[PDB]
């Protein structure tokens, strides 16, 4: 039951991990892997300081369980979770197994050109996965096509959450204007910009910085502080832009990216529209289980919440196969 184990020096820190996972190589905390056992290629990640104090105790705690829940194909699921450490007393790291993909959206992008079969069939699985992550009271913040991806059956994985500037290039507007209580649809600003580079194959909003992201935003979808001092943009007409773009894909677009979080459509009406027909199944566009979050009003010591996460990386259990 238990393997044997190794060790190894990278980037100067000592990995100890169990004998299947072969060529360990880090890219930036974080080691690509070969798991000799499923003949899958696997990236590896060693959590940084868990237990660091008690805020992060609890934060480790609550952050393992949130992803050991994770159970939806088009999100990433947690393969392996081991510590080398023979029992409690001597329990310090741990160490997270998931799958490494092969290629990733961006990657995708820039080597070839889709066609509208091609993206009404990723655009559903990114808001067929959104739908199971906000269901789980998540909000990515970060959503980008390098961190989308996809396998060899074309299967597409959301993948950067709880875990690890092109980045402010799909960027909600509200985050980048220090919002405190923004909303899930910020993720669905994400979608629509990612959307139509996959229509086009350029970058919808290729903006140097916060401003400069945002006067490019601007000349998109026209002017809505500082603001009663920036210059009037009217609003484009998305099928004098979008040329070529099924007729659907630009209503639905229209529908993404609008300023008004309020009005912006959600995870679940998206599936829900008219350019998703062929795909549009709502008895198997699943929600998350409820989880119990009685912890979270607990005030332990540093050695109880290691206590319960040790308990919870021994219970793991993996995918069946
Ligand atoms: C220059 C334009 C910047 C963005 C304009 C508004 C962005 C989103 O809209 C606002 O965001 C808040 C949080 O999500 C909500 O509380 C508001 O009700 C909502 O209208």
């Amino acid at each position: 039951e238990r393997p044997t184990f190794y060790r190894q020096e990278l980037n100067k820190t000592i990995w100890e991990v169990p004998e299947r996972y072969q060529n360990l190589s880090p890219v930036g905390s974080v080691c690509a892997a070969f798991d000799t056992k499923t003949g899958l290629r696997v990236a590896v990640k060693k959590l940084s300081r868990p237990f660091q104090s008690i805020i992060h105790a609890k934060r480790t705690y609550r952050e393992l369980r949130l992803l050991k829940h994770m159970k939806h194909e088009n999100v990433i699921g947690l393969l392996d979770v081991f510590t080398p450490a023979r029992s409690l007393e001597e329990f310090n790291d741990v160490y997270l197994v998931t799958h490494l993909m092969g290629a990733d959206l961006n990657n995708i992008v820039k080597c070839q050109k889709l066609t509208d079969d091609h993206v009404q069939f990723l655009i559903y699985q990114i808001l067929r996965g959104l739908k199971y992550i906000h269901s789980a009271d998540i909000i990515h913040r970060d959503l980008k096509p390098s961190n989308l991806a996809v396998n060899e059956d074309c299967e597409l994985k959301i993948l950067d959450f709880g875990l690890a500037v092109a980045t402010r290039w799909y960027r909600a507007p509200e985050i980048m204007l220090n919002w405190m209580h923004y909303n899930q649809t910020v993720d669905i600003w994400s979608v629509g910009c990612i959307m139509a580079e996959l229509l086009t194959g350029r970058t919808l909003f290729p903006g140097t910085d916060h401003i400069d992201q945002l006067k490019l935003i601007l000349r998109l979808v026209g002017t809505p502080n500082y603001i009663q001092s920036l210059t009037q943009m009217p609003k484009m007409n998305f099928a004098n832009v979008f040329i070529g773009a099924n007729p659907l894909a630009v209503d639905l677009l229209e529908k993404m990216l609008v300023l008004d979080s309020d009005k912006r459509i959600t995870a679940a009406q998206a599936l829900a529209h008219a350019y998703f027909a062929q795909y549009h199944d709502p008895d198997d566009e699943p929600v998350a289980d409820p989880q119990d979050q009685s912890f979270e009003s607990r005030d332990l010591l540093i050695d109880e919440w290691k206590s319960l996460t040790y308990d919870e990386v021994i219970s793991f259990v993996p995918p069946p196969l």
